[PDB]
């Protein structure tokens, strides 16, 4: 008690070296999301180009695409393997590690090799997002800086390499406020306080946020519009559908890990038959990007055109499988790139689908398909990476349909509930597990 | 440590069955309670005004039936608390907050009766306080109630399901569900320890309680704002600026708070009886004021709206916000049962919408409209004074739903917490428990 009251009236009062330290990270970052952001359109360009010049005839071009995402690939697989294997996959992990202060930080290889490694990934047309790339690219910018001015000081370490993960997810999706709660939420270490000073890490995605508004206002990243409401009598159906990602986040969770193992054996650990392979997957990707690209890609393309109902039964279900496959793929292959996106991409997906057969089950509720995209949306994030909260906020910045905020907290809430009782954990943290374990063996 | 790290990391996300069913319970009643409360101090306004007009012929008889009223529900809720349960005062905030770091008792069986039955008289008789003050205490309770009655035992449970009220509380307060959570999370917690709370328990309970509100209050809002415009890039220092007013009065309005609940405190000497007869005016004050004058008096959710759309001229805003400081201090440092939380919210809101109006006629090649600053200063006060930016952030964006107003919103939040955390303004919530917590050494 007396030490207490003594600590309440101290309460809130982070160094300034720290705060105006934030300003620069977020700042950075910021540009840095924006540099990444604009050089994977600029190779997804040529990529489109160069099949426009040579637009014959099926084979002359279904190669070329082939080979341009697979060249691209292999310069990214490489990239991570020769000077910075903690830059592969996500780099969520890896961060949240860091923050752990059970990794380490090695920014000046990270960044160069996430960054133009992601370029490559990216930009050739593979099924992964910006988000683990920019969120760990975004905790080195912030380490970086720590470096730069000689910073010392646990809080200091820990929440400047939290702003610029923050800062980093922030200028990935537009999302500024599912950049603050992902670091009070998922990122943070998850058992023992920390000194993350809260009023830092705004102050980072305030900044880095702006920097993203500076190049890409006048266009959202999803388009969905207004969607209509949701009747109180329509809510039970959001939970049937929380239930279905509950039971599947898991299940996917498994495959992912597995699908790791199974792909490791195809190179052995091998720098050669993995660039070589992943050069593979590449390959296959810029290929779906042209004869299916509902299947390859971020698939961002797609929410708008799944939200909208365009696509028929069978359309979705093809899309959901064929991407099921693609995400394990791409993300298992250890290649650079985050697995969030993507998901985003399978809950609308799935979501629709649920939709679409709700709607014709129940005429009497006037249901539009698009309700349940929106709630199912972020419902893998919830049911996988069980980072619920984060997965809510970040459809809701990012759909604009406050309205549906009842149909959502229930559908990600009955997804982390029913992740929970089939025996699913965090699948970031499952990942950092994996690391540390196979570390002390 | 790499080893228990791997260990707990593993183990992750796993909240035993009973909790989370335990803070469904919890969040059920926590919403019914605020929707019955809801609904008291309603027809309690409404008698009220009716009573006006059975006497709105004779005006000094009217003045007098206006002011007795509000003087006789003030006084019956001062009552209750001095006579029951003085940690029912104020708002309820600091209290609960206590009981987070188990440093304060969670009476129940006393303050669930007297601070509703108590708020019920106060907010109905016109006084200018909040709901969210007294259903966060109230949800509080709740969930320690369900605590003894069930014996479910251990920290997780009697930190989640007193967590869970909490937020269930806020919840239903300002039909806010994610404004609830990120207020436990960022605010209600104990500040320099980690905690055995349950976010997926909350979660639930907010759910629950929410959706009671809704049942009974689909089909209106609480504030309707419209669609107003998009802030452009080059706009944004001003809400900065914004900000940094918000920032240095922030504080400022911290110390009078805390003043005022001394000054207030000598007229009363702390007598039962002198408290509940000063109270009484204070009371009747209001319920006068909401005659003559109502944008000076009530809770501040009437004026927001009007406000926001550009109804008031610059000298009827620079009236208000005077007249409601002082209402607002009157009340709240007076410890009548009751929260300053929304009247905070319309002090931003009024305020926003003065700067946004010299803003607008300054800036012409802005395309200005005030209403986007009252937006953005609805809720920096919260952010000034409470310091829980996130929650008043996100709160607005619930309540107001404009959320292309968002970087101005964050921008001006985040000026005001610098300011008021670089000038010495302390956690109004903090600083209050504190005086609680230290007198209680004190005394001795």
């Amino acid at each position: 008690r007396r030490q207490l009251i003594r600590q309440l009236l101290e309460r809130d009062k982070t160094p300034l070296a720290i705060l105006f330290m934030a300003a620069v990270v977020g700042t950075l970052v910021g540009l840095a999301a924006v540099a990444f952001d604009k050089g994977v359109a600029w190779l997804q360009n040529q990529r489109m180009g160069a099949l426009v010049h040579t637009a014959d005839n099926y084979p002359l071009l279904l190669t070329v695409a082939f080979l341009c995402s697979a060249v691209l690939a292999m310069f990214g697989y490489f990239l991570v393997r020769k000077y910075a294997p903690e830059a592969g996959g996500s780099g969520i992990p890896e961060i949240e590690g860091a923050l752990e202060d059970q990794r380490p930080v090695r920014w000046w290889r990270v960044l160069p090799v996430k960054f133009f490694g992601g370029l490559g990934t990216l930009g050739g047309g593979m099924v992964l997002g910006r988000a683990g790339p920019t969120v760990q690219i975004g905790g080195n910018i912030g380490r970086m800086v720590l470096d730069i001015f000689r910073l010392k000081g646990d809080e200091a370490r820990h929440t400047l390499l939290a702003t610029g993960a923050a800062a980093g997810l922030a200028a990935a999706f537009n999302a500024p406020l599912a950049g603050i709660l992902f670091i009070i939420e998922e990122m943070r270490p998850q058992f023992r306080y920390t000194l993350i000073s809260i009023k830092a890490v705004f102050i980072g995605v305030i900044m880095s946020t702006i920097m993203y508004r500076i190049f890409n206002h006048e266009v959202a990243l999803i388009d969905v519009g207004k969607l209509s409401d949701a009747p109180l009598n329509t809510l039970w159906l959001y939970l049937i559908l929380g239930i279905i990602f509950g039971i599947f986040g898991p299940i996917f969770n498994k495959w992912v890990l597995g699908m790791q193992d199974l792909l490791h054996r195809v190179h052995g650990g091998n720098i050669t038959k993995w660039v070589l392979m992943g050069g593979a997957i590449g390959g296959l990707c810029g290929l779906l990007g042209f004869v299916a690209p509902a299947t390859s890609g971020g698939g961002f393309n797609l929410i708008p055109i799944a939200t909208a109902g365009n696509f028929s039964m069978g359309m979705l279900v093809f899309i959901f499988v064929a991407r099921v496959i693609t995400t394990l793929l791409c993300f298992s292959s250890g290649a650079p790139g985050g697995i969030f996106a993507p998901m985003l991409a399978l809950g609308t997906v799935l979501g629709t689908a649920f939709g679409m057969v709700a709607v014709e089950l129940f005429p009497q509720y006037h249901l539009e398909a698009g309700t349940f995209a929106i709630a199912g949306m972020g419902a893998l994030l919830a049911a996988s990476i069980r980072a619920p909260l984060t997965g809510i906020i970040l459809v809701l910045e990012m759909t604009d349909n406050y309205q549906l905020i009842l149909p959502m907290i229930i559908t990600g809430l009955g997804a982390t509930l029913l992740a929970q009782f089939t025996g699913g954990k965090p699948l970031a943290s499952a990942i950092l597990a994996r690391t540390l374990a196979k570390q002390e063996a």
